[PDB]
């Protein structure tokens, strides 16, 4: 038997007060600029939009955004959630100035917002997700090993619904930040720009000469001589044929990318949710840079 979890838009809130927060997330994403080396916050904004959506099972409907339960020691605790705190402290001052918006929408707009002030694509965005007790946060375990190969990660994404083209179209976010020891045991970016978005990361993964290393915490992952790294789940993306095949598309199609993008990740952050007919049609905010902000 599976939960339903049907969207409820908070109270009498339309299209201006979500820009407001939005606009307070992106404020805040140009001014906290000296994160991790000056990376800024855009990419932990995007890998938490991904691991609070992540843990969804589309067999019982359980996890998903839709709850909003990263906000608990269970799961604010996954060792697969290392890092990701620092997201969290980041957004907890939005949420004090804007403490009508539901902690789902709060992640999940916060991921939005952080690809396109990144210079991504727009992402659609639908408001509606309702806090969910802390019996319904889901057990530790349910989020990607990066120690494993194409096999494993096609499997892994089966249990999202995401198909060979959603899964290739999503793993380009890591263009995006990189690996930190303390957090992973892997360390590295995956290539130069990585608080812009852009298909870099198809790029490297095709261009680069990678050598297999192991890292200062023991684990193995691919190095290349400008200073980038791959997980081995990222290198996969070149040994599958299926995959391979659709990292070379995009290697040679910004613009494909982008779309598949947008598409593969909005459906990310509403798997598990049913909106009724009356609900708005799906946001598409504006950018700092659109606004004239
Ligand atoms: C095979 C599945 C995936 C694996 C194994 C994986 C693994 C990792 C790991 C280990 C990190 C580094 C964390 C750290 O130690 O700092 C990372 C970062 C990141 N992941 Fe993935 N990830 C996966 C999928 C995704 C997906 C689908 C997204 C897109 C939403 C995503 C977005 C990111 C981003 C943006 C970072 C950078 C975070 C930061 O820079 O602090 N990842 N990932």
């Amino acid at each position: 038997t599976p939960l339903v979890h049907v969207a409820s838009v908070e109270k009498g809130r339309s299209y201006e007060d979500f820009q407001k927060v939005y606009n307070a997330i992106a404020l805040k994403l140009r001014e906290d600029d000296e994160y991790d080396n000056y990376i800024g916050y855009g990419p932990v904004l995007v890998r938490l939009a991904w691991h609070t959506s992540g843990t969804w099972d589309k067999h019982d409907n359980t996890g998903g955004s839709y709850g909003g339960t990263y906000r608990f020691k269970k799961e604010f605790n996954d060792p697969s959630n290392a890092g990701l705190q620092n997201g969290f402290k980041f957004l907890e001052p939005i949420h004090k100035e804007f403490p009508w918006i539901s902690s789902g929408d709060l992640f999940s707009l916060g991921g939005v917002t952080a690809v396109q002030e990144m210079q991504g694509p727009k992402i659609p965005w639908r408001c509606g997700r309702v806090d969910t007790p802390e019996d319904t946060t889901p057990d530790n375990g349910r989020l990607p090993d990066a120690d494993k190969d194409a096999d494993y990660v096609r499997t892994f994404f089966q249990r999202l619904n995401m198909n060979d083209r959603e899964v290739v179209a999503l793993m380009g976010a890591h263009a995006l930040g990189k690996t930190h020891l303390k957090n992973s045991g892997y360390e590295g970016p995956w290539g130069a720009a990585n608080n812009v978005f852009t298909n870099e990361f198809y790029l490297n993964l095709l261009n680069e000469d990678w050598k297999l290393e192991k890292n200062d915490a023991n684990n193995e992952q691919w190095d290349s001589k400008s200073g980038y790294m791959m997980l081995p789940t990222d290198y996969s993306l070149i040994q599958d044929p299926k995959y391979l095949s659709i990292v070379k598309e995009y290697a040679n199609d910004q613009d494909k990318f982008f779309k598949d993008f947008s598409k593969a990740f909005e459906k990310l952050l509403e798997n598990g949710i049913t909106f009724p007919k009356d609900a708005p049609s799906p946001f598409i905010f504006k950018t700092l840079e659109e606004q004239g902000l």
